[PDB]
């Protein structure tokens, strides 16, 4: 398997900007990348990274996109002076042209192959390209929008040329739309463009009726084009991972993509003049994460926007800790999405739901621990310790009088538990770690209790299987997410799901709908997962898009020894590669467990809301 993560940058596509006065392009300036290249260069980032120098795209690279009489007038801008560069560029919609830019062009475009190859000859895990200019905007015959040569468009041809790639993701999270690369994809399904945009009714630029949510694709391309516009500036975390977990994720975990691309601008954060948005920088380290399960991490992260120079850089550092793998920062003072971000979610899902049926709706420096049993040894990745003090044993002795007609290995169970726990949260050695047990009660208790008092303000608690569990989730300092097979709900602090070949397909409709949603809104501080011992194709899905939560702190009870099941949440939790899946839409019957749940918790639970509200 690969490792590593590629980052791609050159100071020579720094040397090139604006030469006259242009109050639509001078916020482009060269600055953003060498910024971005420093802050990374501060955070120690750059230096963990392998980088991959930068080529240049040869002329049948840049015409799988762009039509010889664009390439061959845009070759003749070096021999220009100012003036003929002025007359030029009045030629296009909010673009300059400098003698260098045309060889930095050919730069950006490849150093975003060198990303392409690099990542799909499996010599890294996933990429970032940090490139000047831009891209998305540019059109097979037109500059646009600061963008010569659309870099991203080119990557996706490419990919699919040199590597036989049927199922490509842009996700272009960028606050403008990117229309070039609608346009060269529209008629194509096999590459699927997800894009959000600044909008306002298409009064904000580029002003397209096309940018809105009603363009879908043509032809075959249908249902493979989604535009999520934003109608309102100041647009905060709650409403983009409400539009992940409602509109691009269940997407694309059915569109199941061989290759992951990101046109990642980041004038959509906070402070950024021309986005208005105020997304916090850290949305960008979950906007990577929950990507990742996808394409088994194969990513390439290519620059585009991000004009607030005393913001980008911090964007930047979020976006490589996470494809790094570090864990992501915690999330606070999340809920529902406004109304104009829930009107354009509820529709950008109906005018999909053709195509995509789960959009129906119905007429109104160690990472792991692994304890296995005792004598057990499994080979473990470079970062899992494979796990008890005095102070410890004293406390499995205190609780047992207590508490605990205990006569057992089971006292070790505890043990272990208290100290991995112990090792998670006080020391910040480790960052989470796995368990196998031998009775769940007392298990449960004691991992339970000893976490609120590590401190831990809130636990989320995952239990996959049948019957009640020891766990008081009346505080509000717990929260129960028990995924069973009977019927068993009651309070808005509890999530049951009782659920064929249906199943694998539902519970990731589920687990993007309405566990994530929820466990974001929640933040804990330690997710606690616990598996029964009496299949678990998804768990490794589950057990990462779940450290997203409390800073990736979880940890795992598994009843019974289980060979492969441990090797794959252990994998999980070290970081490493996921698997990806086919499935059957799930049942209808599920369906409408689901959705039922989701009325019985959008109250408290705003983020569930994928709908604007029904007022009274
Ligand atoms: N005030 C000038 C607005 C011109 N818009 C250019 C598009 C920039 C997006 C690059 S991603
Ligand atoms: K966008
Ligand atoms: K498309
Ligand atoms: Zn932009």
């Amino acid at each position: 398997a690969a490792s590593g993560s590629a980052l791609i940058f050159d100071e020579e596509m720094s040397r090139y900007k604006l030469l006259w006065t242009d109050p639509a392009c001078e916020i482009e300036v060269p600055e953003r990348l060498t910024v971005s290249y420093e802050a990374l260069r501060t955070h120690g980032l750059a230096q963990r990274c392998k980088a991959v120098p930068v080529r240049q795209a040869t002329e049948q690279e840049i015409l799988l996109a762009h039509s010889e009489e664009y390439l061959e007038a845009v070759k003749q801008t070096p021999g220009m002076n100012v003036e003929e560069l002025m007359a030029f560029s009045k030629k296009y919609n909010d673009v300059y042209f400098h003698q260098n830019i045309y060889h930095c062009a050919k730069l950006a475009a490849g150093a975003t192959l060198q990303l392409v190859d690099s990542v799909m000859k499996r010599e890294v895990r996933n990429g970032m390209a940090l490139v000047r200019p831009p891209g998305h905007h540019s059109q097979r015959s037109a500059a646009n929008g600061f963008c010569v040569f659309n870099n991203v468009a080119f990557a996706a041809l490419y990919a699919k040329k040199n590597y036989n790639l049927n199922r490509i993701l842009i996700v272009d999270w960028d606050v403008h739309h990117g229309q070039g690369i609608q346009y060269c994809f529209e008629e194509d399904p096999s590459v699927l463009y997800f894009s959000w945009h600044r909008y306002e009714h298409q009064s904000f630029w580029p002003n397209l009726p096309e940018s809105d949510y009603s363009s879908v694709g043509k032809g075959k391309g249908s249902g493979f084009n989604i535009n999520l516009p934003w109608n309102k500036v100041g647009m905060t975390n709650s409403d983009y991972l409400a539009a992940f977990f409602h509109v691009l994720l269940p997407v694309a975990y059915e569109f199941d993509p061989e290759l992951v691309i990101v046109s990642a601008g980041f004038d959509s954060a906070i402070g950024d003049p021309e986005g208005e948005m105020c997304a916090l920088p850290e949305i960008f380290a979950h906007l990577t994460h929950l990507l990742m399960p996808l394409a088994a991490g194969k990513m390439c992260v290519v620059l585009e926007g991000g004009f607030n120079l005393t913001s980008l850089g911090q964007s930047v550092c979020q976006t490589v800790h996470s494809l790094l793998g570090d864990p992501t920062p915690r999330i606070s003072g999340l809920g529902t999405a406004c109304d104009s971000a829930l009107e354009s979610i509820q529709n950008v899902r109906n005018v999909q739901s053709s195509y995509w049926s789960s959009f129906k709706h119905l007429a109104q420096s160690v990472r792991t621990v692994v304890v296995p049993p005792p004598g057990v040894e499994l080979t473990l990745p470079k970062n899992c310790q494979h796990s008890i003090s005095e102070s410890t044993a004293k406390e499995v002795q205190r609780i047992r009088d207590k508490h605990f007609d205990l006569t057992d290995n089971i006292l070790r169970s505890l043990g272990n538990i208290i100290s991995v726990l112990d090792r998670m949260m006080r020391s910040d050695e480790v960052c989470n770690g796995c368990v196998v047990v031998s009775d769940l009660s007392v298990s449960v208790q004691c991992a339970l209790q000893h976490a609120l008092t590590e401190p831990a303000e809130r636990v989320l608690v995952v239990y996959v299987g049948d019957g009640e569990l020891p766990v008081k989730t009346n505080d509000g300092k717990v929260f129960l997410v028990q995924i069973c097979t009977k019927e068993t709900d009651k309070c808005v602090n509890r999530l049951t799901l009782c659920l064929g070949e249906s199943l694998t397909a539902g519970f990731m409709q589920a687990l993007l709908g309405l566990i994530l949603p929820v466990a974001y809104e929640f933040n804990p501080a330690l997710v606690l997962g616990i598996v029964e011992e009496t299949l678990m194709r998804v768990w490794g899905h589950m057990t990462c898009l779940i450290q997203g939560l409390a800073r990736g702190r979880m940890l795992t009870l598994l009843q019974g020894y289980d060979k492969d099941l441990l090797e794959l949440t252990v994998s999980a939790l070290s970081g490493a590669s996921i698997s990806p899946l086919g499935l059957r839409a799930p049942k209808p019957e599920d369906v409408e467990m689901m959705e039922k749940q989701r009325q019985r918790l959008q109250e408290r639970w705003g983020l569930l809301r994928c709908t604007v509200s029904e007022s009274w």
